[PDB]
């Protein structure tokens, strides 16, 4: 098999698997190809001089391939999906192309709803935020339903996207703003309990402490909404 290894952000230790939604959509991917591969974590604050070497200025995630350095997770994606294909790799792009749009849309609106600082402002946003899942709940339980994952029941490239972006949404919303996912949006919650028990999802996971500690300086703290 060709020689691959992944270079990720490092967390708040230097040294753990830090938070980085690119970092976790490559190492899944690399995970659901089953080909050997290794991970370096990258302590951006303190680089190695000899990975300033190799890979000069180059923010994670990138890989190498044979040795080539290759970046950006788009292009990163795509080159692993064509190179390591069938008949000896599984295929993980999805079989419909809505799968690679549903819930492309979400991260943004949480992203302003969790740097906004207004209290005037918060439930235009969380409404903002709330429309957003509940297009991606409807996308889950509608006919491609019981089904696993966006594009059926095998893991995509779309949820190796996807999860990765709805699992910092739903750790910090949650302590920054209190904010959950409503139990209501049962297709979003039969998903992420689907990836919490798949070991692609959860090896390639931060700590919720790391999650939350590279949000401790983005997210805008709030004044508690006062009844009446």
């Amino acid at each position: 098999e060709p020689l691959i290894e992944l270079f990720v952000k490092a967390g708040s230790d230097g040294e753990s698997i830090g938070n980085c939604p690119f970092s976790q959509r490559l190492f899944m991917i690399l995970w659901l190809k089953g080909v050997v591969f290794s991970v370096t974590t990258v302590d951006l604050k303190r680089k190695p001089a000899d990975l300033q070497n190799l890979a000069p200025g180059t923010h994670p995630p990138f890989i190498t391939f044979n040795s080539e350095v290759k970046t950006d997770v788009n292009k990163i994606e795509e080159f692993l999906e064509e190179v390591l294909c069938p008949p000896k790799y599984l295929k993980l792009s999805p079989k419909h192309p809505e799968s690679n749009t549903a819930g492309m849309d979400i991260f943004a609106k949480f992203s302003a709803y969790i740097k906004n600082s207004r209290p005037e402002a918060n439930e235009a946003l969380e409404r903002g935020l709330l429309k957003t899942l509940q297009k991606l709940d409807e996308y889950l339980n509608s006919p491609l339903s019981t089904r696993k994952f966006l594009d059926g029941n095998e893991m995509t490239l779309a949820d190796c996207n996807l999860l990765p972006k709805l699992h910092i949404v739903k750790v910090v919303a949650k302590k920054y703003r209190n904010f959950d996912i409503p139990k209501e949006m049962t297709g979003i919650w039969r998903y992420l309990t689907n990836a919490y028990s798949r070991d692609e999802f959860t090896n390639t996971c931060p700590s919720d402490k790391e999650v939350e500690i590279a949000y401790s300086d983005v997210a805008k703290r709030l004044p508690s909404k006062v009844p009446k």
